[PDB]
């Protein structure tokens, strides 16, 4: 991989940022982290009420505006927002030449499961409601929001909703007890997420909910009739087998994944694309996907 990956770990282990001490201290410190990355001048932000959910508009100049991505940010359940993750929009709608609504889907523990699922769903009805055409769309997201991606996608099939013409996940979690063997074998080298974390996070988006409530954890949904998936995960990642988990089950339920493991990649290193090459470059192959699939 290369050198820059290092720079990027020593951040990490440094920072640790699923092992702040309360979540308010969480939440502040992905918000400073991902201050440090440069906001292009050309983006342009506009919020927006995404039928009850607050959004923002995120644009670039060859945005198509009749092409939208639905982002559904990581952190957990209990972290992100639009801050953190607005840059990681950006990238892509310039990648994928598109818009992008980034939401802001409920937090927990304040706002348990299924709240998240709720306001996916509803952002993503809004978007057909106010004339975008599913032909055209896509839903994507990082960790957990990459599981968010995967089940939005079950609730919206199940409620008769057309779906999208693809979908993406980022280093998707799926799996909320932390089960694979990946969560393990890939501890030591892993500089961002380990069994602890991800548990005292499920914990508090359950709230005493079975761990494998298939919206929570889509590892157990159902799968079948979904569009199709890109799934990119790194091998230096403890959630390294919740990708190759989900893409298993995608693919039994006959969709069509792409399952991507970059080699020695650690978790959602798109979102270091200002400084780490492997981050742009798999950025640049998620805008190459949803482009194909909208031809």
């Amino acid at each position: 991989a290369s050198e820059a990956l290092t720079m990027i770990v020593n951040l990490l282990r440094s920072q640790r940022p699923l092992q702040e001490p309360t979540v308010e201290q969480m939440r502040a410190g992905l918000e400073a982290m991902a201050q440090m990355s440069p906001l292009p001048a050309d983006v342009e932000l506009t919020t927006v009420d995404a039928g009850g959910v607050p959004g923002a508009w995120v644009r670039v100049p060859e945005s198509d505006p009749d092409r939208v991505v639905l982002y559904l940010h990581g952190g957990g359940y209990v972290i992100g927002s639009i801050r953190t993750h607005r840059d990681l929009a950006q990238r892509i709608a310039r990648a994928a030449r598109c818009r992008v609504l980034l939401i802001d889907y409920r937090l927990a523990p304040e706002h348990p499961h299924p709240a998240a699922v709720e306001d996916s769903t509803r952002a993503y009805r809004w978007l057909l409601e106010t004339g975008s055409d599913p032909k055209r769309m896509a839903i994507a997201g990082d960790s957990a929001g990459g599981g968010l991606t995967v089940a939005t996608l079950v609730a919206l099939r199940d409620a008769g909703v057309p779906l999208p013409a693809a979908a993406v996940c980022l280093s998707p979690w799926v799996d909320l007890e932390g089960i694979g063997e990946s969560m393990t074998t890939k501890a030591a080298v892993d500089p961002m997420v380990q069994r602890e974390p991800l548990l005292r996070m499920a914990s508090m988006y359950l709230a005493g909910q079975d761990p494998r409530t298939p919206l929570a954890a889509p590892l157990y949904a159902d799968l079948r009739g979904l569009p199709p998936l890109l799934i990119q995960v790194g091998t230096a990642e403890t959630l390294l087998d919740d990708s190759v988990r989900l893409a298993e089950r995608a693919r039994a339920a006959g969709v069509q994944v792409t399952l991507e493991p970059w080699e020695d990649m650690i978790h959602v290193w798109q979102a270091f694309a200002a400084m780490l090459p492997e981050g742009q470059q798999a950025i640049e192959r998620i805008g190459e996907f949803l482009r194909q699939h909208w031809q």
